[PDB]
């Protein structure tokens, strides 16, 4: 045995020969740092009893435990193989005891198959019978993809594990935590996932959501797969340098799928088409958002709104935090502190602007006849909240208001009560959306306030590494009884099944319309229903450079529209790192400011109305606002097809080794490059620029660089933005709300590749209405140019804007003169734009043109 294929036998404890010679497993502590002392042998674990037997759908095993002695307790002695091929890219296969059933997640977009085994499959399935393994390989090279051979397969009642070896060390994925770099390194680490409300900072905790996927890039080729584990135990997923990863959860059932795609790209897409792409966002959603914790007064929140309006920032949605409730109880505001609320949201309103409020789900349970809380009441007449174990009985905990009850999301009843809570609450506070947090749930005790019961639920025979070392830290006990279980097996589901009731509230309370709903907590599939921000955050600079690892993940699991709070949520935010911090965040894909309770302003108007930082900001903000179209069709992509919006370097450069480490540059889709400077002090960047002609955005210039390392020179106003040759970028001349913006002249930059052409595209609906794309009424349009001729070729033609909107600029970059620019309308002329050439920067911006949008156009030049 290698040392580095060595699976670590004593996970629990500092290891022991004793142990191991109890455990059954190699003893040799003469590895390098981390090596396991104590390791599996090579048949601990189960085989194949019998044959396989052929199914509709693929085979089922029947697997045999070979006798061990039991470690964590209650083995499973007789598990079933389920094996299912479902799509060419798609394989399933779930481990089951043959004789009891499990918890088994149930998700709301995944649903059983019934198929028969998909035709034309790019991989092929191995078991090995004794001892028991099972192995997927790409069937074009043979590259062996998931084996499980590397360990064994353990299944007892509270602790199941299984490894697979990889073929690179390019791996990329699960969550939430801070991995700090993009790639996994694959140097023995232990990262441990269940929903916990803790700081995303340097330790490497647990953090709010639950992702069990991962994407591994096999070769410069492009060819890549990811795994997914379909379980919402508490976990820890073990990386090690043989390359190899161990799943270790503590319940439910091994429920695995493997994804092959000939990119990273398709890979996430065949990861979406499983568990649910992403919902398109209103497009103002895409806007800036500006929040604080303890504004502490609807004058003191105005006097920012004001204050960030009077400096022409883009600015399109405010947020109010749990400072406007009647003592931080959810579905009430502070008559007093508040007063005028709603007179508030009017002026919102007619400012082009949104509201969306915070709200917690646990509620207080504080109400008498003397003064009601009609939420409480309402809730407990309708019995819709997480029980004890008794099963009867409420679980009091306390969160803001002081002592609360929580709602059981899973009981559909539960989500009637929340629409009408919302329902309610709407008719006095008019929002636009809803910003769901604390919802891991997050407990200010630890279980109830009465603690826990000592049982095998709160106090199991193995717990994965988790901040504090136990599962009911700062959340519900785990013998806590909801509809869909007890606590122990749905708690990762709380925040995802709180998603799921507050989009059918939104059903009711914005009818036929997306809305936008926020949330901390996440689940494999929630980004189906909301965003998500990367949580409490802190003003460093190292904060700043941990986000974008942490956004591009999210675009992985799904959840395209992420951002951390821009600034940093704890502490006073130094004036240079609120600059950069910024001047980044004008290009997340979800972009706020927010901050924490108490400390210094950091909305961009408070550093001043004629500060760099202020001037910085709006400059960026309108630069995003401006490209809003394309960022708007990327939403599309990750809606429909897939597509991540927030997308690494590899992903389009895979074929360059240089790109797979990188993680202080992204992309916005294929297109734009985002170079940041993250450096404390620096007016530089060291950036990689990858193998294509880039484009300085602002400029236009041809950059010289190309698949090279470079020092960026980005002085304190500036952040590099480069777009990529043989690409296309619909624009929209930028005003502070998109409620405006939208209705004002669009523009193209034809960004020329080394054969002077270009593609690109355009989606177009009304911005806000449900099911737009199922029902076909939007406008899809394709730009294509090879040489001497830009075609606007209309593919989809079911919405058409009512505000006159035309393509009234065309910027072409890389490109020689043009001369005699004609305009053909279905092969007609028009009427002679207007062409201005720079011919140091190769520039030119054909003007006095009128391409309306959703019509068919060739434009054409010489030279
Ligand atoms: C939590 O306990 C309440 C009782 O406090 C349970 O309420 C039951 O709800 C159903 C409505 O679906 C009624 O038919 C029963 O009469 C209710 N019981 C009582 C005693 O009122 C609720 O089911 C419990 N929730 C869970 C997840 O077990
Ligand atoms: O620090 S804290 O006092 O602010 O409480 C944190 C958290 O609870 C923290 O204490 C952790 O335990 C690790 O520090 C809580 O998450 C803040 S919530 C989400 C935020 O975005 C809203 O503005 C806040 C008000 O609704
Ligand atoms: C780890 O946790 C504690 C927070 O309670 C903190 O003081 C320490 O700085 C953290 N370490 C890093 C690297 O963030
Ligand atoms: C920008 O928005 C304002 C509304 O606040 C509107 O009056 C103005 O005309 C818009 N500017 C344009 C057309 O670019």
């Amino acid at each position: 045995v290698n040392e580095l294929e060595r699976i670590n036998c004593i996970p629990d404890q500092p290891p022991t020969k004793a142990t191991c010679d109890q455990r059954g497993c190699c003893w040799n502590p003469q590895g390098a740092v981390s090596v396991p002392w104590c390791y599996y042998s090579k048949n601990h674990s189960y085989h194949v009893e019998g044959n396989l037997v052929n199914t509709n759908a693929g085979f089922t095993a029947r697997l045999k435990n070979l006798p061990s002695s039991p470690v964590f307790g209650s083995n499973v002695d007789n598990v079933l193989l389920t094996a299912e091929y479902q799509t060419s890219n798609r394989f399933h296969f779930k481990l089951t005891d043959q004789t009891n059933n499990r918890f088994e997640v149930p998700h709301e977009h995944v649903q059983s198959f019934s198929g028969n085994a998909a035709a034309s499959l790019t991989y092929q399935v191995e078991i090995s019978r004794q001892p028991f393994s099972i192995k997927v390989t790409r069937r074009s090279n043979n590259r062996v993809l998931f084996d499980s051979s590397i360990g064994p397969l353990l299944f007892a009642d509270q602790f199941l594990q299984l490894s697979t070896r990889l073929p690179s060390t390019n791996v990329y994925g699960l969550g939430e935590h801070v991995h700090q770099q993009y790639r996994h390194d694959m140097n023995w680490k232990t990262w441990p996932i269940f929903n916990r409300d803790t700081t995303p900072n340097g330790n490497g905790t647990n953090l709010y959501g639950a992702q069990t996927f991962f994407l591994c890039l096999e070769d410069a080729s492009g060819l890549s797969f990811g795994v997914f584990l379909m379980n919402s135990n508490a976990m820890e997923v073990v990386l090690q340098p043989a390359p190899a990863i161990t799943y270790r959860t503590i319940g439910g059932i091994l429920d695995f799928y493997v994804f092959l795609g000939n990119t990273p790209e398709q890979v996430v897409q065949e990861y979406l088409e499983l568990i649910g792409r992403p919902a398109l966002p209103s497009y103002w959603a895409l806007g800036f958002h500006l929040s604080r914790y303890e504004y502490g007064t609807l004058d003191n929140m105005r006097e920012v709104v004001e204050r960030n309006r009077a400096a022409q920032l883009p600015y399109d949605v405010q947020h109010a935090d749990i400072d406007y409730m009647d003592e931080r109880r959810d579905f009430t505001y502070d008559s007093v502190d508040f007063k005028g609320f709603p007179e508030f949201v009017n002026e919102l309103h007619n400012n082009g602007q949104k509201l969306v409020i915070i709200v917690d789900p646990a509620i207080s349970n504080n109400s008498s006849s003397s003064k009601p809380y009609g939420p409480y009441d309402r809730g407990s007449d309708m019995k819709i909240w997480v029980n004890s174990s008794d099963g009867v009985t409420p679980l009091i905990g306390e969160v803001w208001p002081g002592q609360t009850v929580f709602p059981d999301y899973t009981n559909p009843n539960c989500a009637v009560w929340w629409t009408k809570e919302f329902e309610l609450f709407h008719n006095q506070v008019e929002f636009d959306g809803i910003w769901i947090d604390m919802n891991e749930v997050s407990n200010f005790v630890d279980g109830s306030v009465s603690g826990c019961s000592t049982n095998n639920l709160n106090n199991p025979p193995f717990t994965p590494r988790i901040l504090d070392g136990y599962l009911f830290c700062k959340t519900l006990c785990m013998d806590a009884v909801q509809h869909w279980g007890k606590q122990y097996d749905i708690h990762n589901l709380y925040g995802y099944s709180m998603a799921v009731a507050t989009a059918e509230a939104a059903k009711t309370v914005f009818p036929n319309k997306r809305s936008f709903i926020l949330t901390r907590s996440t689940f494999a599939g929630s980004g189906k229903f909301a965003a998500h921000w990367l949580g409490d955050n802190t003003a460093t600079w190292d904060d700043l450079r941990w986000s974008i690892p942490g956004v591009l993940e999210f675009n992985l699991f799904g959840i395209p529209m992420v951002g951390p709070d821009i600034c940093g949520f704890a502490l006073d935010t130094p004036e240079e790192l609120c600059r950069r911090w910024m001047q980044l965040g004008a290009f997340y894909p979800f972009s706020r400011n927010h901050n924490g309770q108490g400390y210094k302003d950091q909305d961009p108007a408070s550093f001043g109305a004629d500060s760099l930082l202020l001037n910085s900001s709006r400059h960026y903000l309108n630069i995003r606002y401006t490209l809003l179209p394309y960022l708007y069709t990327l939403f599309f992509r990750a809606h429909s097809r897939g597509d991540t919006v927030a997308r690494p370097l590899l992903h389009e450069f895979y074929e360059d080794n240089s790109t797979w480490d990188v993680h202080q540059q992204f992309l916005w889709g294929p297109g734009l490059l985002i170079t940041p400077v993250l450096d404390e002090g620096a007016e530089k960047v060291m950036a990689y620029v990858p193998d294509a002609v880039w484009y300085d955005y602002e400029t236009g210039s041809q950059v010289r660089w190309r698949k090279q390392k470079v020092e960026m020179e980005l002085p304190g106003d500036k952040i590099g933005l480069h777009l990529r040759g043989g690409y296309i970028f619909p624009t929209q001349q930028p005003n502070t709300t998109t409620l405006a913006s939208r209705k004002n002249p669009l523009g193209l930059i034809i960004a020329l590749d080394e054969n002077k052409e270009a593609k690109g595209e355009l989606f177009w609906d009304d911005g806000e209405t449900k099911d737009t794309v199922a029902n076909k009424v939007y406008l899809l349009c394709e730009f294509s140019v090879t040489q001497n001729r830009l075609e606007v070729n209309i593919s989809q033609s079911t919405y058409k804007d009512p505000n006159n909107l035309a393509f009234n600029e065309i910027k072409i970059l890389g490109t020689e003169e043009p001369s005699n620019v004609t305009v053909k309308h279905n092969g007609v002329p028009s009427t002679s734009p207007t062409v201005t050439y720079d011919s140091n920067l190769k520039v030119a911006i054909i003007t006095d043109i009128d391409l309306l949008l959703g019509e068919a156009y060739t434009v054409e030049w010489a030279h």
